[PDB]
């Protein structure tokens, strides 16, 4: 059980005051759970923020839930940054990958697979260990990007057939 | 690292001043590793009992290093048993198996996959979890043996190629 606070991500943005109407998920941004194996499988399309909840799909919307813009955080395509987990739960770990939305992808619907760059621009191999409570660690944020997009955040849990899933708005 | 106590395995009859003449086994009975995946894979017949080390050859020998018959554990046919072990690194486990020598077995060679039934007649499905230092679990001997026999105790490490083997002489 966890979420990225860098870039913060949706569930996250809910907890913390930032954004209001997410219903359930505002008491528990830690729980965005759902099969592993992310693109061939996973949470379906028009699923994938909300790891295909149903008391979470405000994460799934293309606007926070009053309509507006999601807030993003800004970021500076090609540089390094640290990307940051906090958990609840420290589990045995087999990846973190991070993805990013493709120039043109569909901004007014739920986040599909269409919309993502599905080889992730960082991976993060865990050989089965345990994260710490609060993970940092340094990527290389993509290139030849430019307004709205959505890195997509993906721990694998060790012997398990789940994954946690956390969308980030990124402003490039 | 580990070895069977009960019925005690040859390593231990050695450390423990039973049987002199042993060699390096006799300052080190939790080490005899090998590869996992008996009977298919593992260790080579007539080296099952050191689990393909050379320096601990003695284990493998049908006599004790004088040329005596090996000491044995007297027990009783289709009885229930506490197989014990003792551990000096408790690592996850996948499992523990134990496999029984066939009537008319040979006891005049290194002890080898024709000697042994190869359906092992006690399993223990241990899910990844870490052993308690000190290990006893309840199986039911076998039955329609008398004489000497050899029980091979098996125990398979999670996440690893690596298996513990331990012979152990017992009198039906
Ligand atoms: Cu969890
Ligand atoms: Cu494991
Ligand atoms: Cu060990």
């Amino acid at each position: 059980h966890g979420y990225t606070d860098l870039p913060v991500s949706r569930q996250k943005v809910c907890q913390n005051g930032t954004v209001g109407g997410c219903g359930a998920i505002q008491w528990e941004p830690q729980s965005v759970e759902g099969p592993k194996g992310f693109p061939a499988s996973g949470p379906a399309d028009g699923t994938i923020c909300s790891a295909g909840h149903g008391s979470f799909a405000a994460l799934d919307s293309p606007k926070q839930p009053n309509g507006q813009a999601w807030p993003t955080t800004r970021v500076n395509g090609g540089q390094s940054y640290t990307f940051r987990w906090q958990f609840t739960a420290r589990h045995a770990t087999t990846d973190f990958k991070y993805y990013v939305t493709k120039p043109g992808w569909n901004q007014n619907h739920n986040l599909a697979r269409s919309d993502l760059n599905l080889t992730p621009f960082f991976t993060v191999p865990y050989g089965g260990k345990q994260p710490p409570a609060t993970l940092s660690h340094s990527g290389t944020l993509p290139s030849g990007l430019s307004g709205h997009h959505v890195i997509l955040a993906v721990w694998t849990v060790h012997d398990t057939g789940n994954a946690f899933y956390a969308c980030s708005d990124v402003t490039f």
